[PDB]
This record gives C-alpha cells, sequence and structure tokens, in this order.
C-alpha cells in the first residue's frame, strides 16, 4: 500500500509522503494544512504600518506605502532633511512627508531662501 501512488490527496501541488499506516503532505510555500488546503495569507498579521496597503502572494507580502514612508512594512519615516534643504545655515526639522526650516536671522522663506 504505497497509498501515495494510488492517488495523492495533497492540494496545491503538495508532495505526498507515506507514513506508517497513513501519509503526510509536504506543502509548497504559502500553503499548509493536512492536505495543503489552507492558503496562508501573510497579510493576516497586519504587517504594513502607517496606513500602508498589504498585498498577498504565497509565502510573501508586499506593502504599498503612503507618501513619506518606506521599508518592507512602511515602518521608516523618510528623513526628508537628508538633502539639507534649509539654505543659509537654517535648521531642518523632519516632518511626515515633509520638513520645516528654522531660518537663521536675516533669512526667511520655506527654505530660508529670502533675505
Ligand atoms: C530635500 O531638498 C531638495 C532640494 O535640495 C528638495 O527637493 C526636497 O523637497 C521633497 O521631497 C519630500 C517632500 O516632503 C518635500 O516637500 C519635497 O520638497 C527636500 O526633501
Ligand atoms: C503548515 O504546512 C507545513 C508545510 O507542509 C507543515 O510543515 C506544517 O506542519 C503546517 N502547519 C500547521 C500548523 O499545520
Ligand atoms: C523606500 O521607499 C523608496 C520610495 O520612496 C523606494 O525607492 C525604496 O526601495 C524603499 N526602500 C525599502 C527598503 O523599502
Ligand atoms: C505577519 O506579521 C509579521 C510581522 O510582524 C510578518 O513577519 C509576517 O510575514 C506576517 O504574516
Ligand atoms: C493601498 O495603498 C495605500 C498607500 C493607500 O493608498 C491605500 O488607500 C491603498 O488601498
Ligand atoms: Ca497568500
Ligand atoms: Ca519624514
Amino acid at each position: 500500500i504505497d497509498e501515495c501512488d494510488q492517488g495523492s490527496p495533497c492540494e496545491h501541488n503538495g508532495i505526498c509522503v507515506n507514513t506508517p499506516g497513513s501519509y503526510r503532505c509536504n506543502c509548497s510555500q504559502g500553503f499548509t494544512g493536512p492536505r495543503c488546503e489552507t492558503n496562508i495569507n501573510e497579510c493576516e498579521s497586519h504587517p504594513c504600518q502607517n496606513e500602508g496597503s498589504c498585498l498577498d502572494d504565497p509565502g510573501t507580502f508586499r506593502c504599498v506605502c503612503m507618501p513619506g514612508f518606506t521599508g518592507t512594512q512602511c515602518e521608516i519615516d523618510i528623513d526628508e532633511c537628508q538633502s539639507n534643504p534649509c539654505l543659509n545655515d537654517g535648521t531642518c526639522h523632519d516632518k511626515i512627508n515633509g520638513f520645516k526650516c528654522s531660518c537663521a536671522l536675516g533669512f526667511t522663506g520655506a527654505r530660508c531662501q529670502i533675505n
């Protein structure tokens, strides 16, 4: 009694393996259950942060981030001050999807561009 050779009961192209008196199914990525019938949806753990959208494939997820965020789970608040936008020795303060400049004395404008 091969049991597997009489016809595999595994779904989702899982591999039937004989066990003493029975069988087990070894599933491909993204599936589980005794016969590989359960789809694992990695978005069920709500991995995408900061109002990102979660997209599912077997074995994986992808987050689509709101502006201002990056990383696999949208967990990184991008530092928009990296590019030193505040001119004339201004001080850049990072914001969500933006920055604010505190301008030295004698300068003004969103980026301290005015004198
Ligand atoms: C970094 O400095 C450059 C100019 O040197 C600006 O182009 C960038 O401003 C952009 O991307 C992030 C947005 O939040 C900003 O409003 C936008 O200007 C600045 O990040
Ligand atoms: C999920 O499927 C894998 C792959 O076959 C299996 O090793 C594991 O035991 C399953 N998990 C549960 C909780 O059934
Ligand atoms: C971060 O987001 C930018 C787009 O804003 C993208 O180019 C980059 O690949 C992302 N990095 C990671 C680690 O998700
Ligand atoms: C559930 O959320 C965790 C992160 O917290 C992630 O690692 C899994 O991929 C996801 O299904
Ligand atoms: C998935 O992407 C995110 C960034 C938001 O725009 C959501 O409204 C969308 O459903
Ligand atoms: Ca899935
Ligand atoms: Ca930011």
